[PDB]
């Protein structure tokens, strides 16, 4: 019934201790310049007359999910250069803005793979966009890392798919729930999207990086859930989260299926650690400035309203709660910063010029 | 090292048994007829100059794989269409043919989207072939199924990339293993191509047959890594596997590895049952001639070479020795069919001609 407030506080402060979570050499200014540099060419893509035209999104709706994807690029993919930032935060924009059609793919997808062999223009507008697009995302990569971008963005397509079912599996089906959020995770995209050709030599470090795409992909979508517990708790409306659906499918207790995610979140969190620390050093470098960016985007970002929870325990003397608190003022130390300062104009605006 | 025979009986023995390994999916005229009829179009298609220029394979392994092939297809797929079944095995055959292969993509990869994209024939021979024959798979598909059946073959692809550099994974990753296995699974291609829409209403069944998909990719999978085991324990190209990644990997004995799969395998099984025995009958049946077909096919087929370890276990008074070789009795009852009776000519022989 009520949020489990100190269950969640440990698991939180575990997770970042586990992760090593500390200060870095990325400074405001420079987070400043790369969060306006990445949102202005993003918003300026968005706002040309056949993306508007194309791209069925609520211009509000369309704001507010660009700024959101700038902020997790910008921040985690840390030491990539500012073109492949703003390149990723429009592939990923594209990715979050699919999930506000409630259009059946059945009809746009009867001729996929013939228009796909044959160079003709996909029926599904979604997919006219994002293949236009991608070569500017991909130019940024080796093709190894390229087919895993590809191969995760059709994945995310086909989790949408399935999601308009608000299906969360059923009783017993006891595969169904990862087997979803692997599909809607985009695990393969985003693992494989941290290493640029320009900074990393796929061949030479192809191990390392087929190890990175394997351990970050259920890193990243289950600290993912685990963070967004919080904010989806108490939503009604969303009805089919990993969680929810480990209820439904396994048959177990809400609690109980909190306690399966923090127990694969905190061992994934370890082995992370474990494997890369004494690999090359370049590599580590960009594996834990993902993790520390990626739990900084989601303790800055309004949408996880994960102030409320620091709001809530500021002034206890909890060991967890003085942690959490310590933690969450270092995040906002340099990573709260007002949208006015980066995220300008509007996409609105630049579509009406 | 030695191979765990022991251990092999114990394993299989629990697996067949908690199935009730039962095979009665065809008369022998029928699985003869089945058999012939995938060959024979098969073996055409593979016998043309194209085909013969392009797949770059020896001749007695093309036609050993084939053979291997069509049998899996018309032993598992024993509801849908002859011609489906032709069609699926040619399909399936140039899979296992990459599946031994050892090459490395990365040159012909380098443009892999732009030539997709603009509708260029890719440069990679095999995609080429396979792109170019993929629609007569897919007619017999509707949209949903066939993107699965698009995503699991280009995963795949990636599998056999990885498995080229010989990677267990770190001691410590993990999640490496089941990453790899799922990669070069075919598992959503398996599980989607079970439903042909001639006999299937992917809309109606939706949620059956997307519940089949994420439960049939495991079962599938680790039923075959348990029964492969024997033919790939002393095989080179096969030394990256579930099982010897777990030992890598998790840094556990080959003997923990097994019963963590067999565990895995019993679990699987077991949800199958439950969650589909009572849903649509059809469905129920396609799924049981699966499971059944699938186990018969693995203890006839030359492939997997588990007679040998029958002319070796067939004296021990050993329990499992004595189940083993009941249920491998059984098997060759209904499955072992002489080739002479269905698969010819040699494709060698038809294209000379
Ligand atoms: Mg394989
Ligand atoms: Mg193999
Ligand atoms: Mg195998």
């Amino acid at each position: 019934e009520n949020f489990p407030t100190e269950y969640f506080l440990n698991t939180t402060v575990r997770l970042l201790e586990y992760i090593r979570y500390r200060d870095s050499n990325y400074t405001r200014e420079e987070r400043i310049e790369n969060l306006h540099y990445a949102y202005n060419k993003a918003a300026h893509h968005f706002a040309q007359p056949r993306q508007q035209q194309l791209l069925k999104v609520d211009p509000k709706r369309l704001q507010a999910s660009l700024q959101t994807i700038v902020g997790m690029v910008v921040y985690s993919w840390a030491k990539v250069s500012k073109e492949c930032m703003a390149d990723l935060s429009i592939h990923y924009t594209y990715t979050l803005v699919l999930d506000d059609s409630k259009d059946d793919p059945y009809p746009t997808m009867v001729n996929y793979f013939d228009d796909l062999q044959a160079g003709r223009e996909q029926a599904h507008p979604w997919w006219a966009l994002v293949n236009e697009h991608f070569p500017n995302v991909l130019r940024h990569f080796g093709p190894f890392c390229s087919l895993n971008l590809i191969r995760s963005t059709l994945d995310f397509f086909e989790g949408c798919w399935i999601e308009q079912y608000n299906f969360g599996g059923f009783p017993g089906s006891h595969d169904y729930p990862q087997f979803l959020r692997r599909m809607n995770g985009l695990g393969h995209c985003v693992g494989a999207s941290l290493w640029p050709k320009e900074q990393f030599n796929e061949r030479s470090l192809f191990l390392e990086i087929t190890s990175a795409i394997a351990q970050m992909e259920n890193w990243m979508v289950w600290v993912d859930d685990l963070m967004s517990f919080y904010k989806e708790f108490d939503d009604e409306r969303d009805q089919i989260s990993l969680v929810k659906n480990y209820v439904v499918s396994d048959e177990i207790s809400l609690h109980e299926a909190l306690e399966k995610l923090t127990q694969d979140t905190l061992h994934s969190s370890k082995q992370m650690v474990a494997v890369f620390s004494d690999k090359d050093p370049q590599v580590m470098d960009t594996i834990e400035c993902f993790m520390h960016g990626y739990v900084t985007w989601h303790l800055c970002d309004r949408r996880y309203r994960l102030s409320e929870i620091y709001e809530k325990v500021k002034e206890e003397k909890t060991e967890d709660a003085q942690k959490f608190c310590k933690f969450y003022e270092q995040a906002a130390n340099v990573g709260a910063v007002s949208p006015s300062e980066w995220a300008y104009p509007p996409v609105a605006q630049l579509a009406n010029v």
